[PDB]
């Protein structure tokens, strides 16, 4: 049920206030909404929209923006760095 994440990744959750480095699919989720947060990557005006071009959650998901809305992005980005 654990999965390891790539170390871009693996950096990003830490910075989110994760430890270690094996982690549950919704460890990462939770994270990664807390990721967002400290980051202050969501628009306060449409809080359902993340701009993330330019940091490296956007590196990772090879997108500006998404909603969180659509997940479909972001599951397939897990998949190519979650190695369970
Ligand atoms: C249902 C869930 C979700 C979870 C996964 C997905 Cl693929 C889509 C959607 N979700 C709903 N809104 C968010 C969200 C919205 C804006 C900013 C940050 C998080 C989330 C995300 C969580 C989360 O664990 N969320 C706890 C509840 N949230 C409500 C919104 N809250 C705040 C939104 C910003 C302003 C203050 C309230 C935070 C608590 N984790 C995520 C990780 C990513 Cl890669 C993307 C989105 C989220």
């Amino acid at each position: 049920n654990q999965v390891r994440p790539k170390l871009p990744l693996l950096k990003i959750l830490h910075a989110a206030g994760a430890q270690g480095e094996m982690f549950t699919v919704k460890e990462v989720m939770h994270y990664l909404g807390q990721y967002i947060m400290v980051k202050q990557l969501y628009d306060q005006q449409e809080q359902h929209m993340v701009y993330c071009g330019g940091d490296l959650l956007g590196e990772l998901l090879g997108r500006q923006s998404f909603s969180v809305k659509d997940p479909s992005p972001l599951y397939d980005m897990l998949r190519k760095n979650l190695v369970t």
